[PDB]
DNA sequence: CCATTCATTCATTCATTCGG
DNA sequence: CCGAATGAATGAATGAATGGT
């Protein structure tokens, strides 16, 4: 908890109530932000400012990309991974979060997996911890 | 099923009848949620919740919802859908027994067969995935 | 007025690019 | 080669439209 956070945490719940009574959807943000950004993001992308589902530095940077464009906006292939796989995987993260490049080999034989998609697992799973919750 | 579906049914039952002696429809029940949720559903959500067509996870969540309101409600007052063909849906129905889950290109091989448009036949596996998931 | 269907939005995973 | 920044593809929740089954 810190004096940036909360700050944050209110202009995410700000953002969200004004987009939705300027009838803005997710993905029309991340698309109407090339006008002060120069590139559009993505519904993933605002999804996770909006939950704070991303990293304290990436949240700042957004923040002052959406809080430009709120007041400008004021007008007038995969593979899914098994259920039984998860939980072994998040219980094997509780006793190692960096696993060995041979450590990974090891479960996934266990698991029935790539070896890189048990990989990239983990590190999308450390990402997943550097969150503002 | 589990002993929290058991719960889960029970309040359902409960709900629609304190939900009708109050003289409350699906559609009042879903505007007059705004007042301790801070937004409203709709009558389709409701109907959903008194029939469990919702899943485990959901109807855990609107039971809570609902169940605040009930107790703040029990103690002051008192574009265009394009319809699939008949034949279709049934066929439809007959595929999902051999796949679940199609691929890409099965889909495209029963839009045709159907006469559908692709993304209405993905959409229609979507939907009937979710369908199996629901609690009643 | 309720039930059911088609259609869309929001949430989450698995995946890829690209600076230090 | 590591990790930070981002999204397409997927699963999940919720509505408007339509049909009364």
């Amino acid at each position: 908890d810190s004096p940036e956070i909360r700050e944050l945490e209110k202009f995410a719940n700000e953002f969200k109530v004004r987009r939705i009574k300027l009838g803005y959807t997710q993905t029309n943000v991340g698309e109407a932000l090339a006008a002060v950004h120069g590139s559009e993001f993505s519904q993933t992308t605002i999804c996770r400012f909006e939950n704070l589902q991303l990293s304290f530095k990436n949240a700042c940077k957004l923040k002052a990309i959406l809080s430009k464009w709120l007041e400008e906006a004021e007008q007038v292939r995969r593979t899914t991974i098994s259920i039984a796989a998860k939980d072994a995987l998040e219980r094997h993260f509780g006793e190692q979060n960096k696993p060995s490049s041979q450590e990974i080999m090891r479960m996934a034989e266990e698991l029935n997996l790539e070896k890189e998609v048990v990989r990239v697992w983990f590190c999308n799973r450390r990402q997943r911890e550097k969150r503002v919750k």
